[PDB]
C-alpha cells in the first residue's frame, strides 16, 4: 500500500522559467498566461520586506524573461492577484489541459510536480495539513512549483509553492494566490499553528491495513461517535463528522467493520500505543491518505 | 525525506494497450515496436499450465488489438523474447523519448507508472528488494506496466510487470522478457522467497541523516568489509559489495565519514537498537532509498 501521485505529464508541459533580475523561479503556462509566485520581483533583499504594490509599479513587462524550454516568451501584459503574478504571453501554450482552479480542504491530498528552473525534477503526493502545511520536498528554486489532482484528463490545480517553514514543512498558495494558513510571503521568522492529525484519514488507512490482511490492532469494544470525538480532541486528532463516517461508508461495507468499530481500535491505539508493532509496515499512525485514496489503490 | 518518483511524461507518451482475444494489458510503444507481457496470449484456462511456443504458433498479426487511446495501430509483425511479446506495427511513435533497456540489481530502486487499458493511472517509487519483488500496487490489468529511472532525458527502462505474489509483491521481468528473480508466467502455486534489509540504502539513509545534522549514531569504531559482511548477515541484513563500497564514495566526500566507520554504526545499531531515539524522526531504518536517491533528492536534479 504505497502513496501514489498522479501522472505529471499533463503538469509537466505547462512548467516554464521565469526570471526577474537575478531572482528565477519556476511558472505555470495555461493559454497565453503564466502564472507564478509574485515574490519574482524581490531582489533577495526586497524580500525580508516588501511592499509588493510598491515594487511591481516599478516593473515593465520587458523586465520579466520567461523561458519555455530553451523558447523565450514575450511578456506582452502583467498583473497581481494576491500573492500570484499573472504573466501574459505573446504565444499560446499548445499543451494547455483542460483544468481548473480549485482551492482545497485541510485533509484533503495532491500530487506535487517538484520542478527547478521550469524543469520538472519529482513527482509525489502530499496532503493540506489542518494547520495549512505541507510536508513537501522543495530546495532554492522549487517555488512555482504547483499541486494538482486528476480526474478524467480534467487537472485541477490546487496549490503553488512559496515557501519553507523554520521547521522544514512548506507553506504557498491556491492559484488565486490566497495563502493557505495564516503565512505572508516575507523573508521573516513565521511559525504555523499547532498541528493535528486527520481523523478520517487515519481511519481509512486503518481499513487499507484490515483489507491487506493486518488486524492486530482490531478489538470487541464499542464507542459513540461523541464519545470517540472526546478522545480525538485529547489527543490533538481533528474532529470526525457524521459526513466522514458516510464517505467510510464503502470501505466498512468492503471489510464489514463498522466505522464505530475501527473508531474504537484506533481510541485503544491512541490510549495504549503501539507496543513497538507496525501497522502497514508504519510505526506511526498515517493520515495522508483519503478515503478517496484508499479505495483507489484497494478497488 | 520522502519518496520521489520520477516525472512520468516521457513514459506516459509511451503506452499503449494490447488485447489478444478478450485479455487486454498494457504495451510500451517505442519507435515501431510494442512490447507487451507474452501471456496476453493466454485464455483463463491457458494461464494455468500454457505452453507459449504451440500458443504463439496458432495467433497472427491480425489477432493482436494494439490502441493508442481507442487509436489502432496495425501489427505487421510479432515475436518472443523471452516472457515479452515485440509487436512490430506501421507506426512510429512520435513521442519515443531517447531510451534504453537496462537490467537492475537488488536494492536498486526505480519509479513505476502504474496503468490500466493502456491508460497512465498512477506513479510511485519502488525499490527491488533482495527476493527479487517489489512493493508495489497493481491490480487486474495492470500488466506491461513499466518501471524506469531518468537521467538527463534518457529513460532507462527496467521492468515490465507479469504478477502479484500471494504476500501481496509483484514479480516481472525487465524489457528483454528475463524474470528478476525465481518466478515464471504461469498461474501456479509460486511464493516470495525470504526477504532481507538493503543495507547499502541503510548506509545512504544514515548519510542523509548526517547531511541534515542527526548524527548521534556515529561511533568511535571501524570495521573490515569482510567482518561487517558476516556479522550483518545474521541480523538478516545484505551483504555489500565492492560496486555498493563505491555508490556510496560521493555521500561519504560530502559528510567526512568513512564507509567502513559507518559501517561500524551501523554494525552497533543492528547489535544494541536504537534505545528509544530516533534518526530523521523514525525509529525504523529505512531500506528504499538509494545512495543516488539521497543525492538527488538533496540537490535540484533536472
Ligand atoms: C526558508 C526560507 C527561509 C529562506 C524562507 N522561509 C521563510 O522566510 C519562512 F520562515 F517565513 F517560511 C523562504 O522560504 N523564503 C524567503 C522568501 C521566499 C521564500 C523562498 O525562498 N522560497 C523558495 C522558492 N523558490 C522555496 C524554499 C527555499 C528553501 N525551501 C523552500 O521551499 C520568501 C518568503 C519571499
Ligand atoms: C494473483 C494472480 C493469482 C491471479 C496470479 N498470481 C500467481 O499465479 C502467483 F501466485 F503465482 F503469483 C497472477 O498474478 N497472474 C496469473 C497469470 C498472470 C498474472 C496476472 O494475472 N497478472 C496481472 C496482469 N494484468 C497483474 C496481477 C493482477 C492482480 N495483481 C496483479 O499484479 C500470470 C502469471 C500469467
Amino acid at each position: 500500500f504505497r502513496k501514489m501521485a498522479f501522472p505529471s505529464g499533463k503538469v509537466e508541459g505547462c512548467m516554464v522559467q521565469v526570471t526577474c533580475g537575478t531572482t528565477t523561479l519556476n511558472g505555470l503556462w495555461l493559454d497565453d498566461v503564466v502564472y507564478c509566485p509574485r515574490h519574482v520581483i524581490c531582489t533577495s533583499e526586497d524580500m525580508l520586506n516588501p511592499n509588493y504594490e510598491d515594487l511591481l509599479i516599478r516593473k515593465s513587462n520587458h523586465n520579466f524573461l520567461v523561458q519555455a524550454g530553451n523558447v523565450q516568451l514575450r511578456v506582452i501584459g502583467h498583473s497581481m492577484q494576491n500573492c500570484v503574478l499573472k504573466l501574459r504571453v505573446d504565444t499560446a501554450n499548445p499543451k494547455t489541459p483542460k483544468y481548473k482552479f480549485v482551492r482545497i480542504q485541510p485533509g484533503q491530498t495532491f500530487s506535487v510536480l517538484a520542478c527547478y528552473n521550469g524543469s520538472p525534477s519529482g513527482v509525489y503526493q502530499c496532503a493540506m495539513r489542518p494547520n495549512f502545511t505541507i510536508k513537501g520536498s522543495f530546495l532554492n528554486g522549487s517555488c512555482g512549483s504547483v499541486g494538482f489532482n486528476i480526474d478524467y484528463d480534467c487537472v485541477s490545480f490546487c496549490y503553488m509553492h512559496h515557501m519553507e517553514l523554520p521547521t522544514g514543512v512548506h507553506a504557498g498558495t491556491d492559484l488565486e494566490g490566497n495563502f493557505y494558513g495564516p503565512f505572508v510571503d516575507r523573508q521573516t521568522a513565521q511559525a504555523a499553528g499547532t498541528d493535528t492529525t486527520i481523523t478520517v484519514n487515519v481511519l481509512a488507512w486503518l481499513y487499507a491495513a484490515v483489507i491487506n490482511g493486518d488486524r492486530w490492532f482490531l478489538n470487541r469494544f464499542t464507542t459513540t461517535l461523541n464519545d470517540f470525538n472526546l478522545v480525538a480532541m485529547k489527543y490533538n486528532y481533528e474532529p470526525l463528522t457524521q459526513d466522514h463516517v458516510d464517505i467510510l461508508g464503502p470501505l466498512s461495507a468492503q471489510t464489514g467493520i463498522a466505522v464505530l468499530d475501527m473508531c474504537a481500535s484506533l481510541k485503544e491505539l491512541l490510549q495504549n500505543g503501539m507496543n513497538g508493532r507496525t501497522i502497514l509496515g508504519s510505526a506511526l499512525l498515517e493520515d495522508e491518505f483519503t478515503p478517496f485514496d484508499v479505495v483507489r489503490q484497494c478497488s
